[PDB]
């Protein structure tokens, strides 16, 4: 998260931390949502790589004991059947992760809210990037969960010459482009959350920024949209 602010210890709870084994260590590498007890929903791209992954749930500092943490391993990886890790402009990033086992609730760790199917927002909708993403453009991972405000910029414009032209599609949500604030490297398989009828449901999973650097003038973030993924996302679950 680029020009972020610290996120208070309990804002977002159903944020997580997908991290992988390297050495004797565990290395942050991207965020997710927990939208059930032992289900994860995180960016496709993110997986890619044949690693050994673990989730943490609970967590706030990475290199601090929070008290709060819980840790469990990641049994089976079910991404997009139309993902393509060569062309993520055309889409269908997100993956549902299943863990070893369920978690337990808490005020530290909740479900993630999903908007309904084919649900669309307005132009300037209200929404926040969470993330312990690189704090800079080829700067460095943030310590504490971070937050910037994000105000959506609907299709119409976001498709259009002066922002990312044919690159984004109908399936994406953009999100902020004022060349202050933007999601940035490690955020990415994390929510965006924005208010609806008074409650906090995420629409969408952190995808991809502009290869010129994260905060980019007329270059918004990009995420996945839930909304598009609604049937997918049971149809999983109930045969997982
Ligand atoms: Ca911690
Ligand atoms: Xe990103």
């Amino acid at each position: 998260v680029v020009g972020g602010t610290e996120a208070q210890r309990n804002s977002w709870p159903s944020q997580i931390s997908l991290q992988y084994r390297s050495g004797s260590s565990w290395a942050h590498t991207c965020g997710g949502t927990l939208i059930r007890q032992n289900w994860v929903m995180t960016a496709a791209h993110c997986v890619d790589r044949e690693l050994t992954f673990r989730v943490v749930v609970g967590e706030h500092n990475l290199n601090q004991n929070d008290g709060t943490e819980q840790y469990v391993g990641v049994q089976k990886i079910v991404v997009h059947p139309y993902w393509n890790t060569d062309d993520v402009a055309a889409g269908y990033d997100i993956a549902l992760l299943r863990l070893a086992q369920s978690v337990t609730l808490n005020s530290y760790v909740q479900l993630g809210v999903l908007p309904r199917a084919g649900t669309i927002l307005a132009n300037n909708s209200p929404c926040y990037i969470t993330g312990w993403g690189l704090t800079r453009t080829n700067g460095q991972l943030a310590q504490t969960l971070q937050q910037a405000y994000l105000p959506t910029v609907d299709y119409a414009i976001c498709s259009s010459s002066s922002y990312w032209g044919s690159t984004v599609k109908n399936s994406m949500v953009c999100a902020g482009g004022d060349g202050v604030r933007s999601g940035c490297q490690g955020d990415s398989g994390g929510p965006l959350h924005c208010l609806v009828n008074g409650q906090y449901a995420v629409h969408g999973v952190t995808s991809f920024v502009s290869r010129l650097g994260c905060n980019v003038t007329r270059k918004p973030t990009v995420f996945t949209r839930v909304s598009a993924y609604i049937s997918w996302i049971n149809n999983v679950i109930a045969s997982n």
